C-alpha cells in the first residue's frame, strides 16, 4: 500500500530485483549500495556493494543472491531458488556523498502451485426410500496453493457443495470441497467432475458414482402372437438392481403358477401347446441385498 | 522507542553511536535523514574519507558534535514546529551492511495566557434565570494543549473550547457564565492554566449592580417614656449606591414631630406611648427601589 512496485515469482524460481541510480552527476560520489529486507519492523541486511571494497552477501543469502552488474549506478540483484520465507519488502539504498541517501522499495510475493485431487467416498451408497439424508459422495482438494485456488464442480447431479479453506503454517492455503447429495436411482453411474482453477491453469478429474438400490423389474418375452397350440415360448425377468438380484420367484395375479408352467432361474418357460387358459398376468419378484420388488406382464392369447 | 522533546527556539542533541566497533567492520558513511512521515529527506552526512556535509535547509542549524567512526551525534539549533518528525541515523558499514537508530522529535510550545471580562454591565434581576458571560480565559498557541480551570467561590458554569491551529499548536478558551446576583458582587474570579507543571493565575473582580437591600438600625431594646432626642438610620446596601431615601409608617403618617433628613429619621425630645409602630425607609437607585422595616417598642423602662 506504501510501495508502488511489486514482484511475484514461484517457489523454486529466480527473480531479478532492479535498482538503478537515475541521474548521476560528477558531483555525487556513490559511496555504497545496500539491499535490505524487512518483515515488517525488521530490517535486516541482504547484500552490499562498495565500489572500493567489493561485494558482500550476508547469510541466509550467501548462495542465492548476486549483483548482476555492479556499478556506480546499478545495484540490480538476482535472488535464486525462491522460498516462501523470501516474501517481504526489499529496500535498495544508494549511499552517496555529499548528497545523502536515495532508496527504492519493492514487494516480493512468492507463489505456489497447488496439488489437486478428487477422491470419492469410502462408504457404500444406498438409495433407500426412508433416508432423505444428504450424504458425502466426493471430496475435491487443492492443497498447499498460494494464492488459494478456486474449486468448483461440474455434474448433472443435484447436490450441495461445501467449501473449506485452511491457512497452513507456511502461508499456503488448502481448499477442500465436499459434494453431498441424496443417493437415488438416477444418480447411479452419473459422472461427477471436480474443477480447480489456479492462475488460469485448469485441473479436472472425474468420478463415477456407484449407488445401490432395490430391484426394478420388467418382463420380456411376450410378442404379439402367443396363438393357440403354439409351443416352447418363455418369459425372462429383467431385474435392474444394484447389487444384482439373487433370487427370483414367479407367480400370477390369479394365484400360484399353474400346471404346464415351471420356473427355473428367472426365466419362466411355457412347455407344451398354448391354450386360452394361460392368458393372464404373470409376475416376477426379484430380490437383492437391498430388497424385494416385483414386475408383471399382461399376457393375452391370440388365434393366429 | 526513543523520544526527544524540546521547546520552540531551543537546541537539542540527537545522539547516535555505534555500539561495538569491531575489527572487521569498516564504517563507510554516517547519515541523518528526517522522515516526515512516509518521506525521507537528507539532513547531514559524515564520511570519514570525504568529510562532513550538511544539507539545506539546515546548513546553519545542524553540526556534528564529534564526528567519528562511531559517533554521529548532532545538535539541531533554533527549534521550530516544522522540525517534528522521526530522525533516522544510519551507519553504513562494510561488509556487515547498515545499522540504524531512530528517534521521535516532539516540538513543544508554552501557551500564552490571559483573561478578560465582559464589557457588559452585569445587572442582577429577579426572574432572570439566564446565565450570562462574565469572563473569558484564553491559553493560546500551546503545545501540547494546556489545562484551563477556574478558582472561585462563585457557582457558575464553565464551558471549554479547544482549537487546533494550522501550525499544530492548540488554543484553549474557557468561558465562565453565571446568573448575576447580589452575592456575586465584588467576588473574585480567577482563571488558572496548568502547562507541564507551570501554574498561571490571573484574577478578575466582578461588578454586579443590584436593587437596594434595606436595613434599619439605631433601634434600642428599651425606649422610655420621654427619652431624649433619638434617631433611626437607614443603611441601604446597593450598587450603584442609593441616591434617594424616603420615610413612612405602616399606618401612613409620620407622627409629628419626627423629622426626616434623608436616611436619618430624628425624633425630637419627648417620646410617648404613641410612636408605636412599623417604620419604613424606601431607598432608590438606578436599579432599584426597595424598603425595610422596624417594630418600635416603648415602655416606662
Amino acid at each position: 500500500v506504501q510501495v508502488n512496485d511489486s514482484m511475484y515469482g514461484f517457489i523454486g524460481t529466480d527473480v531479478v530485483l532492479h535498482c538503478s541510480f537515475a541521474n548521476p552527476l560528477p558531483s555525487v560520489k556513490i559511496t555504497q549500495v545496500t539491499w535490505q529486507k524487512s518483515t515488517n519492523g525488521s530490517k535486516q541486511n541482504v547484500a552490499i556493494y562498495n565500489p572500493s571494497m567489493g561485494v558482500s552477501v550476508l547469510a541466509p543469502y550467501r548462495e542465492r543472491v548476486e549483483f548482476l552488474r555492479p556499478s556506480f549506478t546499478d545495484g540490480t540483484i538476482r535472488l535464486s531458488r525462491l522460498e516462501l520465507e523470501d516474501e517481504g519488502v526489499y529496500i535498495c539504498e544508494f549511499a552517496t556523498f555529499p548528497t545523502g541517501n536515495r532508496e527504492s522499495q519493492l514487494n516480493l510475493t512468492v507463489m505456489a502451485k497447488p496439488t489437486n485431487w478428487i477422491e470419492g467416498t469410502q462408504a457404500v451408497l444406498r438409495a433407500k426410500k426412508g433416508q432423505d439424508d444428504k450424504v458425502l459422495v466426493a471430496t475435491c482438494t487443492s492443497a498447499n496453493g498460494k494464492p488459494p485456488s478456486v474449486v468448483s464442480w461440474e455434474t448433472r447431479l443435484k447436490g450441495e457443495a461445501e467449501y473449506q479453506e485452511i491457512r497452513n503454517p507456511n502461508g499456503t492455503v488448502t481448499v477442500i470441497s465436499r459434494y453431498r447429495l441424496v443417493p437415488s436411482r438416477e444418480a447411479h453411474q452419473q459422472s461427477l467432475a471436480c474443477i480447480v482453477n489456479y492462475h488460469m491453469d485448469r485441473f479436472k478429474e472425474s468420478l463415477t458414482l456407484n449407488v445401490q438400490y432395490e430391484p426394478e423389474v420388467t418382463i420380456e418375452g411376450f410378442d404379439g402372437n402367443w396363438y393357440l397350440q403354439r409351443m416352447d415360448v418363455k418369459l425372462t425377468c429383467k431385474a435392474d438392481a444394484n447389487p444384482p438380484a439373487t433370487e427370483y420367484h414367479w407367480t400370477t395375479l390369479n394365484g400360484s403358477l399353474p400346471k404346464g408352467v415351471e420356473a427355473q432361474n428367472r426365466t419362466l418357460f411355457f412347455k407344451g401347446p398354448i391354450n386360452y387358459s394361460l392368458a393372464g398376468t404373470y409376475i416376477c419378484e426379484a430380490t437383492n441385498p437391498i430388497g424385494t420388488r416385483s414386475g408383471q406382464v399382461e399376457v393375452n392369447i391370440t388365434e393366429a
